[PDB]
């Protein structure tokens, strides 16, 4: 009685068998419209593409994710793909096999309720069990107990969990990514003395974060020797035809993390969020979780994140901790190795969730079942 | 249930048999009338000659053309010629046969709509349908997506084609072709040293241009090269008695077509225009497009006009493209021969336009119902 | 120590002396070549025309414009502009006069440089100051907060202002103007049973926009009710010799601002732009920026623009707010008109940018000192 495990991301979609452990078709969730009328004559007496057949058209075609991270709003979209998932990728039929899906932090009541019954009644498969994609991620590490903080192409989360077991009452949502990290970026490079005011511009600052930002060992420290002199500074010449300079650009972008007051946010940075997490946990994990600190996602790769915020958690430690950050190789792909694991487990198997049960209790009963 | 096809064009007209591969009557469509009154004396109490009768007394006659590309503008000519070619030509009856007929890129509200009705309340044809004569060509090549440039002895138009579906909304009309080639090749034969302001002498231009120009595969190379030497030279002795030589003339001539700031236009050259279309055009047959450029018609006939499109397509190509441009044997023909295998499909079967339809939607209908 | 005001609009230039309320001379700032050869033949051994010499000389002549909204291209022909201002039409000494000059939008970093240094090394001016054209509109409505949604002959901006000062970190450019909406309204016009495919009637559509456009209170009620009968139908002849008609398509036109999902853009309509605008603004000018919303240039002419903004922006309201919408009557002229003001005014005189700080700073010192 094996299942079939989905991984709804915020810009990539994983498919696979339990008892697998790599996926073997992976693609974006995407909706392909036309952008304007002109390519509305030019389609030929049809609507929209799924799938891959609208990955090769993507400049032209208008892109709608059916997740916005974070919170499904369009059903009509979302069904396609499961079922595009289910047939054109794995070829399989879903009546036959079980399915494992997945589910944002912080999941709304109505969106989630909507999406199990379209499981059973649509679908109509034996048995579907839905999980939340932070907890997935501990798993593949190998570690039980730990606390992950997971970013993919949309948005980012810090969730604690003990022995697979996660507290969604206690999780908080941070909205801050590259993108935003971006207008920082310009911020101060305009402040140095580089005018990056016009749009094309604003896409070349976007490059040079993503190939020339790193983090330095200490911000203040690095700022201040960055600020006042030219030995960081870089520069880089696109394809397009021109060449920019990037100095203490560089480290500052990603620093925004560490001190959102840099933006203009009321919350305080990620190092002392994910300390008032695990404080918020259970007695015994508590050691587990400083020593267990796991990221995951494509946004977090920077090198050298991990030994930042190995640097501000140290310093700003109280006195009876220890603290040590962990970086999986395998951090992007973290998030549908977990479901894979668990789902292969016998633990696990007493947690699944069935029809029968599902009917009587309603979706709500994910809070309670699932962890 | 077959039907005839006359394709109208801006010098020949072709005629022939639904389910036909080969033309089997074609003549240019002309009306004969005396270019002055000393030829009227002589005429015979008569008014005018219409076919074949008046081809072979073509130079005493004046030709009217009752096509202007372009736009019909004479009908009473116009009807003569039909009749004469259902009648005299294909010896068939109208009324038995279904008719197929073409039209010119933007065709007048007017015009069109007074030919259906002809077709319909005159002849009293069964069914008949109207088709663009760019769209045609395509499927001659066999290519159902695709780009065709159609240039006959009459007017030189760029339209986008996917899957037999045209863009009428976005084809963009070419004003130049080889009689204003020919005023600027004098322009410059006069610079060179070669005086060529006579009347007879602009003729002998003209024949010089219809055999000794050819296009280089670099324009700015070459134009130099040939301006600073005499290696490029050619003479040519016309039976009229005297001898005329030609240079860079030879390439400079079919430039203009590439770039029209030598003439004096305001816009840019044909292959930024074909860009322009294909850009325009539906997200997933643009890929299709720029691998399916085909070139229509007598005038693009010049050699190696296929090979200098694909030297500035690819210079100027942006950077997720690929250029390969075709040049199909039978191009001169390949309007008609599209009309041909596309009425004996049963796909363009469910498009044709029949009697009742016209009457309640008009010929108007034709931009809903004709692609 | 009064100064001149030079604005360079889209179409027209505005000059004059500080302290004085009304322009003295206006012109367009175009430059006049040969369209082609034949043209070029005739001229008479000379290049090109500039000012109101070229003016009368229009039609024969290709008009280029030095200012693309925008970003000026063209500096030999723009230089040609400022001196044929400074002495043909001012009749006055630029070395005795200090010149107040106006910029675009997200003016780019070469171009807003390359004009400073021009004035100073070139003109050799006492002084010189750079300002936006959109916040030179609010102080001629004697407002010196607000927000001025700017459209010429070009390009159309939504700039928000505080005291006088700017935020052009905020600025949003609207590419839409009635030429696109000509577009739309070809289309619009052909969907009721009206053909106007050939390019004549395009520019009868062109004209129709600008004689017989009016937005209507509600655009979802009206444009239902003027789909489903001739109520709303209107019908001009134009001089040249035919007679066309216009229903819905009068008040269709205009609405693309408002919802652009009609053109196909991305972007939502202006009236939520304008709002996203304002919220991004200081805390305390935000009350006066909701009822010192003002329009400024020929384009947003159109009576009634006022009253449709009125109707979607309450609608759409939050709760914590009310709306009042303004359309002063010297609107074609208030970018001029602010400038004037703003130069007779002892708070502008500490913001004045001089030859000595320019130098050492740059053209750059623009942000820090402009707003």
């Amino acid at each position: 009685t094996t299942a079939l495990v989905c991984d709804n991301g915020s810009g990539l979609v994983k498919a696979g068998f339990a008892g697998d452990d790599a996926p073997r078709a992976v693609f974006p969730s995407i909706v392909g419209r036309p952008r304007h009328q002109g390519v509305m004559v030019g389609m030929g007496q049809k609507d929209s593409y799924v799938g891959d057949e609208a990955q090769s058209k993507r400049g032209i075609l208008t892109l709608k994710y059916p997740i916005e991270h974070g919170i499904i709003t369009n059903w009509d979209d979302m069904e396609k793909i499961w079922h595009h998932t289910f047939y054109n990728e794995l070829r399989v039929a879903p009546e036959e096999h079980p399915t494992l899906l997945t589910e944002a932090p912080l999941n709304p009541k109505a969106n989630r309720e909507k999406m199990t019954q379209i499981m059973f009644e649509t679908f109509n498969v034996p048995a579907m069990y839905v999980a939340i994609q932070a907890v997935l991620s501990l798993y593949a590490s190998g570690r039980t107990t730990g606390i992950v903080l997971d970013s993919g192409d949309g948005v980012t989360h810090n969730v604690p969990i003990y022995e697979g077991y996660a507290l969604p009452h206690a999780i908080m949502r941070l909205d801050l990514a590259g993108r935003d990290l971006t207008d920082y970026l310009m911020k101060i490079l305009t402040e140095r003395g580089y005018s990056f005011v016009t749009t094309a511009e604003r896409e070349i600052v976007r490059d040079i974060k993503e190939k020339l930002c790193y983090v330095a060992l200490d911000f203040e420290n690095e700022m201040a020797t960055a600020a006042s002199s030219s030995s960081l500074e870089k520069s880089y010449e696109l394809p397009d035809g021109q060449v920019i300079t990037i100095g203490n650009e560089r480290f500052r972008c990603p620093e925004t993390l560490f001190q959102p007051s840099f933006i203009g946010m009321e919350s305080a940075g990620i190092h002392e969020t994910t300390y008032n997490s695990i404080m918020k946990c259970d007695i015994d994990i508590r050691k587990d979780l400083y020593a267990n600190n796991v990221m995951s996602g494509g946004t977090t790769m920077y090198p050298g994140i991990a030994d930042r915020m190995q640097k501000e958690i140290t310093a700003l430690a109280p006195s009876t901790m220890k603290i040590k950050i962990i970086a999986p190789p395998e951090r992007k792909y973290s998030v549908w190795i977990g479901g894979s694991i668990l789902a292969s487990l016998s633990t696990f198997q007493q947690m699944w969730i069935t029809k029968q049960e599902y009917d009587e209790a309603g979706p709500s009963i994910v809070h309670r079942k699932c962890f």
